[PDB]
């Protein structure tokens, strides 16, 4: 059907992974990563830098896609396309916002009940950096319907 561009950006190290806990809006109460809508006018990747430095504080020496999700929200107009960043070149700290509070976890305690309920299946490809295709159909935001997701050579 008719979907929209997103961009998910994981902050993403030997050690640990930068997660931020929304105080208000989308996905509230859970260690999310940074992203948002792509822009006319910007490319995918140009979109991904920017919602990470808007919303974590945080400019990067380079990202690269790891993989793509596809997410249906059951009574939703649209289908949401999202392309997932990985980064470890940071050029400073993130900071809190109002928004959002920024956490170092380390990789093996990654909060997965405390984050979306999709992320348990497709984080242990993006910790392998293994690239992915993805499609999760959800019912409100904790019931996952179906699923795919599948390692490829190219996203
Ligand atoms: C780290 N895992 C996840 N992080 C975010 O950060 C929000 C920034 O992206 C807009 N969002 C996640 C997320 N895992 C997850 O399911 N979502 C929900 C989502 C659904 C549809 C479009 C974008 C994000």
């Amino acid at each position: 059907g008719a979907s929209r561009l997103y961009t998910l950006v994981l902050v993403l190290q030997p050690q640990r992974v930068l997660l931020g806990m929304k105080k208000r809006g989308f996905g509230a109460g859970r260690w999310n990563g940074f992203g948002g809508k792509v822009q006319e006018g910007e490319t995918i990747e140009d979109g991904a830098r920017r919602e990470l430095q808007e919303e974590s504080g945080l400019t990067v020496d380079a990202l690269h896609k790891v993989g793509q999700i596809v997410f249906e929200f059951v009574g939703e107009p649209e289908l949401m396309d999202v392309h997932v960043f990985c980064t470890d070149s940071i050029q400073g700290t993130p900071v809190e916002s109002d928004e959002m509070r920024p956490c170092w976890f380390q990789l093996d305690q990654i909060p997965f009940k405390d984050m979306w309920p999709d992320d348990s299946y497709w984080f242990p490809l993006l910790l392998q950096k293994k690239k992915f295709h993805g499609y999760f159909k959800f019912q409100g935001q904790d019931t996952i319907l179906d699923y795919t997701l599948r390692e490829v050579d190219t996203v």
